[PDB]
C-alpha cells in the first residue's frame, strides 16, 4: 500500500522554463532532491543516477526523464543548478523556485542533507510507483526500474 506520494507542484527548471507536474505526463520519471552545497552524498546519487541511465538506455532501450529538485531555493538559483549538474549526467535537468513552490514540492513528496536517500519513480500517469534507496546498487537498481517499465499498463486497460 504504496503512501499517496506526488502531486501538483509549480517550479522552473534551471533553463526558467516553467515545469509542472502535468509535465511528468507521457514518461517514466525519475526524481531526486538535494541541492548543490549538499556535501559527499548527493554526488554519489547523482553518479549513481547517471550508471543507472546509461545502463538502461544501451541495455535495455529505456528513456528516463532524470529531474533534479532543489531544497535550498535561496541559494539554487537555475544559473546554480546548470553549473553543478555540469559534472553530472547531461540528460538530468534541475528544477527549482521560490521558497513556497519549492517548499510545496519537498512536502508533497514528504521530503519534510540526510533525506536525499531516495530516488522517487513516477509513470507516465504521473503517479508514484517505487522509491529507491540506498541498498540498490548500479545493478539491482536497473533490475528494479526495467520491470517496472516493463509491467506498466495505461491504467486503462484497453
Ligand atoms: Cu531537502
Ligand atoms: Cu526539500
Ligand atoms: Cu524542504
Amino acid at each position: 500500500g504504496k503512501p499517496s506520494l506526488g502531486g501538483p507542484f509549480h517550479l522552473e527548471d534551471m533553463y526558467g522554463n516553467e515545469f509542472t507536474e502535468k509535465n511528468l505526463l507521457g514518461k517514466f520519471s525519475i526524481i531526486y532532491f538535494g541541492f548543490s552545497n549538499c556535501p559527499d552524498i548527493c554526488p554519489d546519487e547523482l553518479d549513481k543516477l547517471g550508471l543507472w541511465l546509461n545502463t538502461l538506455s544501451s541495455k535495455y532501450g529505456i528513456t528516463l526523464q532524470p529531474l533534479f529538485i532543489t531544497c535550498d531555493p535561496a541559494r539554487d538559483s537555475p544559473a546554480v543548478l546548470k553549473e553543478y549538474l555540469s559534472d553530472f549526467h547531461p540528460s538530468i535537468l534541475g528544477l527549482t523556485g521560490t521558497f513556497d513552490e519549492v517548499k510545496n514540492a519537498c512536502k508533497k513528496y514528504r521530503v519534510y542533507v540526510d533525506h536525499s536517500i531516495f530516488f522517487y519513480l513516477m509513470d507516465p500517469e504521473g503517479q508514484f510507483v517505487d522509491a529507491l534507496g540506498r541498498n540498490y546498487d548500479e545493478k539491482t537498481g536497473v533490475d528494479k526500474i526495467v520491470e517496472h517499465v516493463k509491467s506498466y499498463v495505461p491504467a486503462e486497460q484497453r
